[PDB]
């Protein structure tokens, strides 16, 4: 995924009179826990292509209080996975944030680095939360940068992602 301009700063307002949208949603894994004994606990990925989810996109609603609600409605939004435990089992993931609803807290006048996009997907079998941090915000271009936490289950495993992330806010 891309980063963000050293000199990056500032907060994104938004004009509660436009509408705006989520133009590219790029989300680069970092950490899969796969739960063992009760535990989440670390796995290496052997996956060697590109395991980014990329290009998505859609609809960002100003809703009456003042929260954002970012619906996904594009976007390559499934990449399969192949992660390796310890003692060497492999177990294929499926990565995705199909159908993403996902929504600020109130009275969100800019995108801050404090917005947090908290949110649920669910696709086929696989049901999931996200979290979203923002942690970077360039006001001048609506870039912004953070990390994520994705919990869901993927082929009878309770499985935890975490990662970072990069997203175009723009006009509609
Ligand atoms: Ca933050």
């Amino acid at each position: 995924c891309p980063t963000l301009d050293d000199t990056a700063r500032g907060a994104y307002p938004i004009d509660s009179s436009q509408t705006y949208r989520i133009a590219r949603l790029c989300l680069q894994p970092t950490t899969f826990l796969v739960k063992e004994n009760g535990e989440f606990v670390p796995t290496k990925l052997v996956t060697r292509e590109t395991t980014s989810l990329d290009q998505i996109q859609g609809e960002l609603k100003v809703n009456s209080d003042g929260s954002l609600t970012f619906v996904e409605e594009d976007g390559i939004d499934f990449q399969p996975v192949t992660v390796q435990m310890a003692g060497g089992e492999r177990i294929p993931l499926l990565f995705t944030v199909k159908n993403l609803v996902a929504s600020t807290q109130p009275n969100v006048t800019s995108i801050t680095t404090s917005t947090d996009f908290k949110g649920e997907f669910n696709v086929n079998g696989t049901k999931g939360q996200i979290s979203l941090n923002v942690a970077k915000v360039d006001g001048r271009t609506g870039e912004i940068a953070g990390t994520f936490e994705s919990e869901q289950l993927s082929n009878g495993h309770e499985v935890k992602i975490q990662g970072v992330f990069y997203a175009s806010i723009e006009p509609a």
